[PDB]
């Protein structure tokens, strides 16, 4: 069993940003990354929400300099919502893998076993989340692109313009 591929095109103010490419640990997390990897092709249609479960068209709704990018509320676009494909919410699967540096790939939560749809990208090493939020995966192509994102960010976490998920999907 290999590891999923998945990728965002991003668009910052509308421009045409480039692309993120994320490879995801089935092998260590199949129920997380599997959530994601649906989420990113969008194949179980429409959730409970009355949204798609799809990542197309969301935004980065809360990006903090110095720290990660945060996006994946496809129902309320502001931190509040998302939905997972097995649900509103689902447990921390496990904490096998940490917060080592940029590039990981992270869910975000409101606490124990409050997963939904919401993730985040590290742009520094974030050990202070190990054992708090499931890493399922990191990026391997396009950490420019998270800086870019990043660089719209604010300490309150509000962003400067949207940051959006244009396209996105599963590769190979
Ligand atoms: O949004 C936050 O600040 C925390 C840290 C990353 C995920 N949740």
């Amino acid at each position: 069993m290999s590891r999923s591929k998945v990728f965002f095109d991003i668009t910052i103010g509308g421009k045409a940003s480039g692309r993120i490419v994320m490879e995801l640990y089935d092998d260590v997390v199949p129920k997380t990354a599997g959530n994601f990897r649906a989420l990113c092709t969008g194949e179980n249609g429409i959730g409970k929400s009355g949204k798609p479960l799809h990542f197309k068209g969301s935004k980065f709704h809360r990006i903090i300099p110095n720290f990660m990018i945060q996006g994946g509320d496809f129902t309320r676009g502001n931190g509040t919502g998302g939905e997972s494909i097995y649900g509103e919410k689902f447990p921390d699967e496990n904490f096998k893998e940490k917060h080592t540096g940029p590039g990981v790939l992270s869910m975000a939560n409101a606490g124990p076993n409050t997963n939904g749809s919401q993730f985040f990208l590290c742009t520094v090493k974030t050990e202070w989340l190990d054992g708090k939020h499931v890493v399922f995966g990191r990026v391997v192509e396009g950490l420019d692109v998270v800086k870019a994102v990043e660089s719209n960010g604010s300490q309150s976490g509000k962003p400067v313009k949207d940051c959006m998920i244009a396209d996105c999907g599963q590769l190979k």
